């Protein structure tokens, strides 16, 4: 029983390569995800691996355990970029950031407002700050409706029939071809984070063995599909 | 009279354009400033304004206080650049971050592992995340020997005899001038994050009136005297 826990988003990636390694080996791998609440306790008893979303929400869901686990052994394998994510077929015509800030338009960012740990923190901000333009980033924030922590792997948008775009991952669009278009956001603005582990204090040989499955030739092009990169 | 909280770090100019505001109107201007725990409770009982180094953290801190503050009101109106704090005279030629992630050295960054709110946090994952290449991501991480808050409004970082490198803010470095050697980060990586204000519920005119003054030429002077810019 190779147990892990975190954020969904990379559930989805995690759980064709745990069914494949289910049966190619024999072990049994589940994969536990949502927000952290929902699954505290439980993992509190019985988590072998925490993966995450970002470097900072890993580090502090992490360093809820105490001992089980060392928070300098996260471990980032994979990254991805943000993106905007528009209704679909994009009839306000968004081309960029830039564009949501010039736009009358109604933006939801993925902040949790300091009531949990969540991978968005921080990212509107510094995608719209590289603009160096005091304007821009006030006129950006002027259009930001709601702060939400990214829905993950709820299929429900906050907002859906009412925000015009939404700052999210990649992959949520990856997992969701059918929700919204994803619009591409400039590259001299656009931020990317990690996808980590991180194996409990005395991790049996069988959890070891996952882990490095993750960073196998399968695993690989697995995560490659959800749109999670190496270079 | 003004009663202002907010982080270590904008406190130095805030001071001063406080100090100026008082000279010219004879309003009485208070500003309180440091990790947040440490003037909470002094906020909670008469806080007209708090003040921000990030949107994140602001939102976070706002959100502390219920009712007192609409946190849809907070307003940006400064941002400046995150650097490279070595020790003084550079004596490990640090060019920026890339070099951080290839040499051996002892990096500090400003992360508070979901413990405080915090402005550096997701800011070294977003500006090494830029490289889009997930070994120097890496090697950047292995290279972290501490994660914790921005000194903020003490002149002394973490470890300061013990560390290499501190991933901090301009505006520090400005403000102890006479600690470490600043290296500025490569711009294709850097992020820059902002100073921000937010009134109470039925802020006085007198409030309101100070929070006008921190847009005037005189409050530009001496923001851009610390490192705080708007174009």
């Amino acid at each position: 029983d190779v147990n892990l826990y975190g954020p969904g988003g990379p559930h989805t990636a995690l759980k064709d390569i745990a069914n494949k390694y289910s049966e190619k080996t024999g072990v049994k791998v589940n994969v536990n995800f949502g927000p952290q609440a929902t699954w505290f306790e439980k993992a509190k008893k019985d988590a072998d691996i925490l993966f995450g979303a970002s470097d900072q929400s890993a580090l502090a869901i992490a360093s809820d355990f105490g001992k089980d686990f060392n928070v300098s052994k996260i471990k980032p394998l994979y990254f991805r970029e943000a993106i905007i994510l528009t209704q679909k077929g994009n009839p306000l015509k968004i081309k960029g950031l830039k564009d949501l800030a010039n736009k009358k338009v109604r933006i939801v960012v993925p902040e949790g407002a300091g009531e949990s740990n969540t991978s968005g923190t921080g990212v509107w901000e510094d995608m719209i700050g590289r603009t160096q333009d005091i304007k821009t980033i006030q006129n950006f924030r002027n259009n930001i409706v709601a702060f939400v922590p990214n829905s993950g792997s709820a299929r429900k948008l906050f907002a859906q029939d009412q925000a015009d775009a939404w700052i999210t991952w990649i992959d949520w669009s990856k997992s969701n071809p059918d929700i919204g278009t994803a619009v591409a956001i400039e590259k001299d603005l656009v931020v990317y984070r990690t996808f980590n582990v991180i194996a409990k204090e005395g991790a049996s040989k069988e959890t070891q063995d996952f882990i490095a499955y993750l960073s196998s030739k399968e695993a690989k092009e697995i995560f490659k599909k959800y749109g999670w990169r190496e270079h």
